[PDB]
């Protein structure tokens, strides 16, 4: 059968196929057109239906799995959209992770003779970073940071190597924050979680602007002033707060300005924007600092797909990460930060 | 003369004020007619002009303090009223701490002869936490917690001793969040803050909800469901995540369920003004045992005004802090939780 990896989670559905390009003559023939049909639909489309997307920037050409050779692909769709998907499929065996392996189980299942194997979320999240950094991207560096992020006219993305990953902090933002602490390749625990993650910016976003899309709320957001709705260190102490080191540019009270009606009158929507996603990168940021310093962990990796075309929220983090933690923490990012967890289901395949 | 301190915050003015009790016939005689007015205006009066309260329930009786029996009085108005209260007085050393006390210190001496006295607002605050257990609430604990907190028909609010208060972990709810780990009389420290407190509260509810008050807020949030907005684990995973012990009640994504239209739609005022609450609320609890974890102090006692008539977010700490950390530590409380940097400022009146 096609070789899936697949990820459900609360609000998208992440895909990994494995498209083998060492077909041989015979192989070909003893192909059911069914099959070949989902191949050419995969391959000969980027858009799948009105809201599935391949995601071809993140395509790894000529990989070798299983002993055989191929390109894996990265595809997206909403959790909202799995009826059409399942739809699709009643016209293999699966492995499948997230909490939609468990919640959609009797809805895979209407599919006849599907096997499906439910894999812990965090295990294939785990199992599918090590993976994709291990063959890189490309021959490129699947992990990188922004070198001098404290200066604007300097920061710029720079590959850091992984090659002895352990141990690793990894701050996984999808719609809440999970938090995961990897001593090694088989001893990693989930440290806590954290309910203010990429959901918290969408819905609040959208119920503060009337976005209708992430990629609208991150466009509004490039164009606002979070300090019109936060209350910075400054106007409280009229400076910073010098006895704790606290810079008057600092948000004391996020959305704190926003307690005086006739400010709420003149703040603008991009504004509003960009406050809720500096409170939600923030948040993430300090309680990564956190659970960093209980784990003794100086590496923190940030993946799910809050940060997805998300240059704003991973230079915030960049620089917060070290600005607040002195220098002794660094934030790393990875190329294929929403894609770990599908990966890791479709390395189990050899399990079943 | 009169014997006062005050915290001025971002958000509100506290001041606490010591009225004698024990004036003899000549002290009564020596006394100027402003000092009269001051003090009978003061102890004639509960509301004073439109904005101020003075919390008669709080007040603290024969209490001896330099020497003098009297009462000592607790007294609040909003930080944007502060230039009438300042005209008033144009119509004396004054011992000040919070951020204002910097930001405004020009405006005080525009009062001729005024000494002011800047005094560091967490020194303050943890001078007048001690100094207020330390004499009682009228020979009743100053100190409480939730007995039974995870059980509904037996969580009751129960004294707590705080006899050898170190070490002490305490969370100043304000405008922001301070965190102070304080290991004796004299040595403390601040081990971080958060941008999400009660300023994030009120700005946002009034966002969302267009209230117009704290006590507005909170009456909407008592009837509201958090969960009409939020996400939970269980509408991820149908259920609990059992590998990881988190039930299916608990929030996966603050808002989260807010990222589709339909239910932007149907959400009530009073639904966005519990998730509101709830979201500030455990994310105080998660960051108050995350720090309490690093400073291995298992004692937490939270004060600020964001607890203020605010019995909902009380006993949710205290269930929450209790859940989440399997019983290891504690959520305490304490009847003056907003004064204590006045009164610590207060306190200082002898050095000068
Ligand atoms: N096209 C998109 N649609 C929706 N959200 C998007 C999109 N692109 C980026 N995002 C953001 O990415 C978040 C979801 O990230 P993701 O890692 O896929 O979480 P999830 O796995 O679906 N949720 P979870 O069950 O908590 O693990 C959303 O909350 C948004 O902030
Ligand atoms: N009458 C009220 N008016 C305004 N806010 C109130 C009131 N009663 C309670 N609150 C809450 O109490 C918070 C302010 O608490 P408080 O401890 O007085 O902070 P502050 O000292 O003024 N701010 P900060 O400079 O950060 O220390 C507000 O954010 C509200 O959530
Ligand atoms: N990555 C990362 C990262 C990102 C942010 C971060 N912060 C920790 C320090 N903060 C704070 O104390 C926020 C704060 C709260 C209250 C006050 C009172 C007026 C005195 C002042 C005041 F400043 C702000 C948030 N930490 N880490
Ligand atoms: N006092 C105190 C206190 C209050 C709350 C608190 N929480 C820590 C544990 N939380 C979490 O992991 C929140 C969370 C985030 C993501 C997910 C993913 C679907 C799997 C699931 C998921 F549950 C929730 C917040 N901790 N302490
Ligand atoms: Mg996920
Ligand atoms: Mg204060």
């Amino acid at each position: 059968s096609p070789w899936f990896g697949m990820d459900i989670g609360g609000t998208l559905v992440k895909l990994s196929y494995f498209e083998p390009i060492d077909i041989t003559a015979e192989e070909e023939q003893e192909e059911v057109e069914s099959l070949k049909s989902i191949r050419k639909y995969l391959t000969s489309n980027v858009a799948y239906g009105s809201t599935g997307i391949r995601d071809v920037h993140l395509e790894l050409k000529d990989l070798t799995l299983f002993g055989r050779r191929g390109n894996l692909h990265f595809i997206r769709f909403p959790t909202q959209d799995l009826p059409t998907f399942i739809q699709m499929g009643r016209d293999t065996v699966l492995c499948a992770t997230g909490g939609g392996a468990y919640k959609f189980e009797k809805d895979f299942r209407t599919i006849g003779n599907l096997h499906l194997h439910k894999l812990d979320e965090l295990d294939c999240l785990v199992k599918g970073l090590l993976y994709i950094d291990s063959v890189s991207f490309n021959g490129q560096a699947e992990c990188y940071y922004f070198a001098n992020a404290s200066e604007p006219e300097r920061c710029q993305k720079m590959p850091f190597n992984l090659d002895d990953p352990y141990p690793l902090l990894v701050v996984n933002i999808g719609s809440g924050v999970s938090i995961l602490a990897v001593h090694s390749k088989d001893n990693y625990k989930r440290v806590t979680g954290t309910s203010l993650g990429g959901g918290t910016f969408l819905g609040l976003c959208s119920l503060l602007t009337g976005c209708e899309s992430f990629e609208e709320a991150l466009e509004m957001a490039s164009k606002g002033d979070s300090t019109q709705a936060d209350k910075l260190v400054r106007d409280i102490y009229g400076g910073d707060y010098e006895r704790f080191g606290l810079p008057g540019w600092a948000v004391a009270s996020s959305f704190g300005n926003m307690i005086y009606k006739e400010k709420r009158e003149s703040v603008s929507k991009e504004d509003l924007a960009r406050a809720t996603l500096v409170t939600i990168t923030n948040n993430i940021g300090s309680v990564a600092r956190m659970c960093a310093v209980n784990e003794k962990i100086n590496r923190v990796v940030f993946v799910g797909n809050f940060l997805r075309v998300n240059t704003l929220s991973m230079k915030l983090l960049a620089y917060a990460l070290d600005y607040w933690s002195k220098g002794q923490l660094k934030a790393l990012f990875l190329e294929h930060e929403g894609y770990f967890g599908a990966v890791g289901a479709l390395l189990g395949l050899p399990n079943f």
